[PDB]
């Protein structure tokens, strides 16, 4: 292994003295979705923390009423029949522990008492002035997880959200807004803005519907406003992130700036604090919460040896920088056409670009790739007219070449609400154009080593263009292919509308054998059956037959229906399958001084693992990911190790990458190809996304 690393996870336990709970079975059947509603109402009506088992509802206390009549939201009346009392013997799942634990936090108010005092004892400046018009909302969440071991773990994490004590309806009277993380007043969701329109435009019966389909005092009272008042209906704008009125939306802001919550050291000790109070508030009730953080079980070993088209491997030529200089690419597209876009402030002259270009073209010639230039496009600018001046070179003559190289200048700005920077801009615009791109910052050409950069690019470029410089010598375990898929669905009410699905198939050596990006407009909600289908269809049309081992990488979380479709077809094509979800959001965080923690892991219960897939060569707090084996006959250790190995296939060995080549830039593309009646039906064998 290496040197100790910590996780914001704390063993939690509930061994009360008074083990008596009152259970209540229903009269009819468990509407399940409503169950976790029915439990909440039981809490309120009963005033006792409660948790649900199958049908039974256990109340942390004595309740006398041989029947309870809780009234759900639908107004629906559910009757719970109080069965005898029970002697509590530990929770069964994490859900129980969590349900019951979150109640106490409420009946106790301890969390709010904290946010209360945090505000006072610190509002000393959680608010800033500035000349433009800033808060500091302290979001705090509690999760409960199990662990390979067997005990429960309280996942405590705190993050700060920054938004102006201003709203959107006010700003759309002063700028863009476009892609702006926003937040509805009485709602818990952060969306992005799309296109703001005038509210009058929607007649009147529009405001009727949604005004009833509201489940937020905010949304509701906000809709009613506009509905019973033609007066305002005109002067106010309706924003479409789902959609609400700009009068109940506050922009969530990202990182003049003299208010930073700083490094982890404190962060951990901050949660350490919050943990203490919690304890003090729930000790008298039988709750035991360990003061010691949880630590990585150990480091994982993965096959990390790559080789070129001649066999030269890194097991031998160990110096990666040297390797790249001697690698013999698995070239396939022998001649490349490329456009060169150049952004530069003032009427200057850049020999630096010319130097590099010549060195690149030549350095690639030495590898056997003639990089024939097609078009040069010089741009002068000093602001963000670049966006306004590049919005052309890009969506213009740039019509399929093999790559586009961009030399960017960086300007001192900051859009107070929207995220804008030529890097992200250029990149995203070329992603839609589905063209492989290499952004080279002029700041880098001026101060770095033209040689360490020449390499640094070459590797990126080669890959992006189907001339991968190397591939894995082998990966742990016998797998015939690694499939990575991401299905993203536009849901404007009801059950779906249309969707998009991106699939990438790599072989056993990590080579991208084929990708398939496609959208599915639909009638019935039978889009999964088809979507997943096309993947197997492509696996046979590729050369994989009965007996094949396929490891699949579901981007977000796997849905019951998708799992069945996989198992379903897998049966038809006779393929062996292992299913995996790879959660990249809201996971516990590692706290260490190791630096080389890549492979550091923590095993969770249901075959899940918390995996560090990258060396933290960036500040302090490391954000791992979660890997859960949904189905399959391979140890998670292997599946994890395979993921680590496949980290290498993003061909970026100087800038650490978190996700495996299989799901890297999926949500992004998938989330990105959801625009207009854009009908896409493309497959290729080039990792243009890199």
């Amino acid at each position: 292994m290496g040197k100790e690393a910590l996780l914001n996870l704390y063993r939690i336990e509930y061994r009360p003295k008074d083990t008596t709970f009152t259970v209540f079975k229903p009269t009819h059947e468990i509407q399940k979705e409503k169950l976790n509603k029915v439990r909440w109402r039981v809490f309120l009506q009963t005033g006792l923390p409660t948790f649900r088992r199958e049908d039974e509802f256990w109340c942390a206390g004595k309740v006398e009423k041989d029947t309870l009549y809780l009234t759900l939201s639908n107004g629906e009346i559910v009757e719970l029949k109080r069965v005898g009392e029970e002697e509590f013997r530990g929770f069964q799942n994490e859900r129980e522990c969590q349900e019951l634990f979150r109640d106490f936090l409420t009946k106790t108010k301890v969390k709010d008492k904290f946010i209360s005092d945090f505000y006072k004892k610190f509002r000393d400046k959680i608010t800033v002035q500035g000349k433009n018009r800033i808060a500091l909302i302290p979001e705090v969440n509690e999760k409960v997880l199990k662990s390979e071991e067997g005990y429960f773990l309280l996942h405590l994490d705190l993050k700060f959200r920054i938004q102006p004590f201003e709203t959107l309806q006010t700003l759309l009277e002063r700028f863009n807004p476009k892609r702006i993380r926003v937040k509805p007043i009485g709602i818990d969701f952060v969306g992005r803005v799309q296109d703001v329109f005038k509210a009058k435009e929607k007649g009147e019966e529009f405001f009727r519907l949604c005004m009833e389909r509201s489940t937020h005092k905010s949304s509701k009272k906000a809709w009613e406003e506009l509905l019973k008042n033609r007066e305002l209906r005109e002067k106010a704008f309706l924003v479409v992130l789902y959609t609400y009125p700009a009068t109940i939306l506050k922009p969530v802001l990202t990182y003049v700036a003299d208010i930073v919550r700083m490094e982890p050291g404190k962060r951990l000790n901050l949660i350490r604090y919050i943990l203490r109070r919690y304890v003090k508030a729930l000790r008298d009730y039988g709750w035991y919460i360990s003061p010691e953080e949880e630590r990585a079980k150990g480091k994982l070993n993965f096959k990390d040896t790559v080789l070129d088209a001649k066999g030269k491997n890194t097991k031998v030529i160990t110096n990666l920088r040297k390797f790249l200089e001697l690698c013999r690419p698995f070239v396939k597209k022998d001649v490349l056409s490329v456009e060169i876009i150049s952004v530069s402030v003032y009427k200057k002259l850049e020999w630096r670009k010319e130097e590099f270009l010549k060195e690149l073209i030549n350095f690639l010639k030495n590898k056997g790739i003639k990089l024939k230039i097609k078009g040069k496009s010089l741009i002068l600018a000093q602001t963000r007219e670049e966006a306004k001046e590049k919005l052309i070179p890009v969506i213009n003559k740039i019509k399929d070449v093999d790559l586009v190289i961009v030399f960017l200048e960086e300007y001192p700005k900051v859009d107070p609400y929207k995220s804008f920077l030529l890097y992200d801009f250029v990149k995203r615009e070329l992603l839609k154009k589905m063209i492989p791109s290499q952004v080279i910052l002029n700041r880098t050409l001026k101060n770095e080593n033209l040689k360490f950069v020449l390499l640094n690019v070459a590797e990126q470029v080669l890959a992006k263009t189907g001339n991968i410089p190397y591939k894995l010598k082998e990966i742990e375990g016998k797998v015939d292919a690694f499939v990575g898929i991401d299905i993203s669905r536009i849901t404007r009410d009801g059950k779906t509308v249309n969707a998009v699905a991106f699939t990438k198939i790599f072989n056993s050596k990590g080579e991208l054998v084929r990708y398939y990006l496609t959208s599915y407009p639909a009638f019935g909600e039978k889009l999964t059956e088809k979507a997943i289908g096309d993947v197997f269809s492509l696996l046979e049309k590729l050369g994989f037959k009965k007996g094949s081992k396929i490891v699949v990488h579901r981007d977000g979380r796997l849905y019951r229906d998708e799992v069945a479709a996989f198992k379903k077809y897998g049966e038809l094509y006779g393929y062996s399958l292992e299913l995996l979800e790879i959660i990249k959001r809201n996971n516990p965080r590692f706290f260490s001084n190791e630096k080389f923690i890549k492979g550091y892991f923590y095993k969770l219960s249901e075959d899940s693992v918390i995996l560090a897939t990258y060396n933290q060569v960036y500040e302090g707090t490391h954000q791992p990911i979660k890997v859960r084996k949904v189905y399959g006959e391979l140890p998670v250790e292997v599946l994890c190790s395979q993921i680590l190995s496949l980290t290498l296939m993003n061909y970026s060995s100087f800038q650490p990458i978190k996700l495996p080549a299989t799901v890297h830039y999926s949500d992004k593309i998938t989330k990105l190809m959801l625009r207009g009646i854009e009908p896409i039906k493309k497959e290729g064998d080039i990792m243009y996304w890199l």
